[PDB]
């Protein structure tokens, strides 16, 4: 069980310079015939030639057009070829091969595979080594000149990288295209695509050369019409690295092509990016509004991986989040570009703080840059990603945008690259920006290199006389398995001063760095005693700990200018709230109290919530931020044996608290936001996005949501009304928030009849249905197994049934352990296919040691299960050993 380790990097002893191949696509098979055009690089040491080949079938291998003969030359484990060095040739040599692979029986969905009826393969990470023999690893550049053929009445689109050179027919109903792809690549940006594909077609001008570029986004016929939105995203896109980057897309045709079946979002390969078909498609009537955002971020996600992707080659996997990072930083600030909403931001730190913070302190913890793997399919985790980000983030942060750019051109100008390269990239800008050769960022790469999340926390002190303001401030790490002992951070603090008789800044836009444990900022001429405004934007991926009252918290919820300060400040008193409920309740359940007090909530917040609420000129996404608890696994850093009963007892006793005093407010809110919300003006537009719009909404049936939970007199009016919108994500929430009510099942029905004749509707609805506050919840789960799910592979009709229940607070979490014995059965079954989304589906069990002592024990015990299985995979075993600590 090899462990691949960061310090153990050495260039190949070979080099492929050409990559010629020749895919033949027959009904029970394909044929794949590669010739590598290799040689012999300044490493070489004598060593065996070891190709990566992973489940291929050998018909023959050569050297210069000679066979290779079995046992004595070469040997083949279905993963690994050796061709020993005295058969290996010291100059300029041919290897080819002919192998037979199986794409309609490839449900892992990984190499070359079959998805409905279209072939498509998916090579990152270490994917290609499944269509053909290989030196399987990204800083392998070469040429590639790529021929596909296949049954023309089947597959009549066939696509791969560069041009399509040559089209010819075949005898026996056969066709032909050949791709030529001059510029080198690595081989996880191969990608060939064959079907019966339609497509929708533009055709772009770049903003300095002016060059024409051909946009092509493919589907089956079926769903042909719900690929427009993604067309005007690719737009949006090519638009933005313009006008923010000053990058051109390098080439004259893109093509973008969906697939039912796919492990993640998307995936970017030179000129031809590929997509699970729930991240490209959508129309007004067949999607939620959720869909239009997720769209914008894959498809401009997979376009600024282009530029970069040119011109920049990773060293090994171990710079993934140079890549990984960079590019969901990048795509973040179009996103929030395209969106012209807070709430894109907000829900960015949203996902951070709850499921990257959970790894972050799970036994799973690592740095965005690991020093080993054993499984690459694992590696690329929302530590990677995420965290990823916000590191890329920060450089923007410190620098501000004319040096940040400054930075960015000097990384691509002057770059196979690490992480360092970055570093030192932006470190000259900030040379420049501070106006200081001596200034340096050598402290940055403890980002790349700690893991953990920092702990910042705040002290004040206020001089009247003096007009003397003080912040103190403390960071710490808490050590883990990977580092003993934690180094300071250099952690970029942006930070407001709010007069509190007036609610104005009170100093200029203003960065704090800290470089050490601790230090003390001071600052003159503060008239009156301020509230500060720490981490504007969240401007570093921490805990923050702002030592404010209540009141003080209330205050910058109402009047401070910073979004993201303000949703924390919220945030921050729901947390102490929480935490004060929580332990009530857990004494009077632990000392069997016969009765006891709980700790109301506060009555100033709930004024100022309701103030907020009743502002017709204040954000509608922003408010159902408001009037939503944190995230239960956000919650769950900040309690030690959580007992998920206590936790579920402490949320209701909260938002009943809150309901008693607003819910009067809530229901006028929804009935007078019907209007804007519903607008059905451009609803036959299939270009015409409105993300306020859709906040509207999504603040509508948050407050449906908190009327129906309690019971609001005659509620089942609404929302039967409701369930006649022609808004998908509306008649969606009429379905779950009516499982308060008799008439669940009756909507059960009626959704269901409007799902089931679209995909990707249907798996929304499996959601729905799966996240419904049901008791009677497993048999339900149960109905959709043997009614509708079935022994589906689809990925995303497994993930759709059972993801949305395991965050089912009260009812996964059962005592009995019924909730983890279904999903490590789930677990299981899918592992003998698809080891990836085995993985992904194991995600609720990654904080099993932050749970009480039983929950814990059933846990574990189902773990241990799963890794008692005999055919286990290598995928499903590594994590579930790292994440049990064993
Ligand atoms: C959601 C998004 C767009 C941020 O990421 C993806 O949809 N896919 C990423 C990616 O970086 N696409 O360019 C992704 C995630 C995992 C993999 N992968 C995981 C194992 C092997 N490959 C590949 C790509
Ligand atoms: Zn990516």
């Amino acid at each position: 069980p090899k462990i691949h380790y960061r310090k153990d990097y050495k260039p190949s002893g070979f080099i492929i310079n050409q990559v010629t191949l020749n895919i033949n696509i027959h009904d029970q098979e394909t044929i794949v015939r590669s010739v590598l055009d290799m040689d012999i690089s300044k490493h070489n040491v004598g060593e065996d030639l070891v190709f990566d080949g992973v489940g291929l079938k050998i018909n023959e291998i050569s050297i210069n057009n000679k066979k290779l003969v079995e046992g004595e030359e070469y040997t083949y484990d279905n993963e690994f070829l050796t061709i020993f060095s005295k058969f290996v040739p010291k100059s300029k040599f041919a290897f080819s091969s002919e192998v037979i692979i199986h794409p309609e029986t490839n449900y892992a969905l990984t190499g070359l595979y079959k998805s409905k009826n279209i072939i498509v393969s998916q090579c990152e990470a270490t994917g290609f080594r499944r269509i053909t023999f290989f030196i399987d690893r990204p800083d392998m550049m070469a040429k590639y000149d790529v021929t596909v053929t296949a049954d023309k009445e089947k597959y009549p689109v066939l696509l791969s990288n560069g041009d399509k050179v040559n089209e010819f027919e075949i005898p026996g109903g056969r066709h032909g295209a050949r791709f030529n792809d001059p510029p080198l690549k690595p081989c996880y940006l191969f990608a060939v695509v064959a079907g019966d594909l339609k497509h929708l077609s533009a055709t772009y001008i770049t903003k300095y050369t002016k060059k024409k570029v051909e946009l092509y986004v493919f589907s089956e016929e079926k769903y042909v019409s719900k690929l427009q939105w993604a067309l005007e995203c690719l737009k949006k896109s090519m638009a933005f690295d313009e006008d923010y980057f000053g990058l051109e897309y390098d080439l004259s045709r893109l093509n973008l092509v969906a697939v039912s079946d796919f492990n993640v979002g998307a995936m970017e390969n030179k000129g031809l990016n590929i997509f699970n078909a729930n991240s490209l498609l959508a129309s007004k009537k067949n999607s939620i509004d959720f869909s239009y955002a997720r769209i914008l971020t894959v498809v401009g996600h997979e376009y600024f991986h282009q530029y970069t992707g040119n011109r920049v080659t990773l060293r090994d996997w171990f710079q993934l989040t140079l890549k990984e990072g960079l590019t969901v930083h990048r795509e973040n600030l179009f996103s929030e570009e395209m969106t012209k909403t807070v709430t894109t931001r907000l829900s960015h730190v949203d996902l951070l703080r709850s499921v990257q913070f959970l790894e972050d302190s799970s036994p799973l913890s690592h740095p965005i840059r690991p020093e080993s793997y054993v499984s690459m399919e694992n590696f690329y985790t929302t530590t990677v990603y995420d965290k990823g980000s916000e590191v890329m983030r920060m450089y923007l942060t410190i620098l501000g945008e004319e040096y940040y750019k400054k930075g960015f051109d000097i990384y691509i100008k002057k770059n196979t690259a690490t992480c360092e390269d970055f570093n030192y990239a932006m470190e000259q800008a900030y040379k420049m920006k501070k106006a200081d050769n001596s200034a340096n960022l050598n402290q940055y790469l403890l980002w790349f290199s700690q893991s953990g999340t920092p702990h910042v926390s705040f002290k004040y002190n206020y001089d009247a006389e003096k007009k003397q303001y003080s912040i103190h401030v403390n960071q710490y790490t808490k050590p883990d398995e990977n580092q003993k002992e934690k180094k300071p951070l250099f952690i970029p603090i942006s930070v407001g001063l709010i007069n509190p008789e007036n609610g104005k800044e009170m100093i200029s836009q203003t960065t704090l760095e800290l470089t050490k444990e601790s230090d003390t900022f001071v600052f003159n001429n503060i008239a009156v005693k301020p509230i500060p405004s720490l981490f504007r934007g969240f401007s570093a991926p921490v805990y923050i700990e702002d030592q404010l009252t209540d009141e003080e918290r209330i205050l910058l919820l109402k009047y401070d200018s910073d979004a993201f300060v303000r949703y924390n400040s919220c945030t921050n008193i729901y947390m102490k709230q929480i935490l004060m409920n929580y332990n009530e309740f857990l004494k009077a359940k632990n000392e069997k109290l016969e009765s006891f007090q709980l700790t109301p909530v506060n009555a100033q917040f709930i004024d100022a919530i309701k103030y907020l609420l009743e502002d017709p000129h204040a954000d509608a996404g922003f408010k159902s931020y408001i009037v939503s608890l944190p995230q239960d696994r956000y919650i769950i850093n900040f309690v030690s044996n959580l007992d998920t009963d206590v936790l579920a007892d402490t949320k209701e006793y909260i938002y009943k608290q809150i309901g008693d005093k607003l819910n009067d407010v809530y229901y006028k809110m929804f009935k007078s936001l019907e209007a804007k919300a519903d607008d059905l003006t451009y609803f036959n537009d299939e270009s015409h996005v409105d993300f306020d719009q859709m906040n509207m909404r999504t603040l509508r049936n948050t407050l449906l949501s908190l009327l129906s939970k309690a019971q609001y007199p005659n509620i089942l009016n609404e929302i039967i009304e409701h369930s006649k919108s022609p808004y998908p994500s509306n008649w969606l929430t009429s379905l779950s928030v009516s499982a308060y009510f008799d008439k669940y099942f009756e909507l059960y029905d009626k959704t269901y009849k409007l799902s089931k004749d679209d995909e990707l509707l249907l798996q929304e609805w499996l959601k729905t249905v799966s996240r419904s506050d049901r008791k009677d919840i497993y048999e339900i789960l149960k109905k959709l197994e043997n009614e509708v799910l079935k022994d589906s592979k689809n990925p995303n009709d497994i993930r759709a049934v059972y993801l949305p229940f395991t965050n089912n607070l009260r009812r996964f979490h059962d005592i009995s352990g019924k909730g983890y014995k279904l999903i490590a059965e789930v677990i299981t079954k899918t592992d003998k296919f698809n080891p990836m989304v085995a993985t992904q589906l194991c995600e609720p069990f990654k904080l099993w040691n932050k749970l009480d002592t039983k929950r814990q024990e059933l846990m574990l015990n189902e773990m241990n299960t799963m890794l008692q299985e005999p055919q286990i995979s290598n995928n499903l075993k590594e994590y579930l050993l790292r994440l049990t600590n064993k």
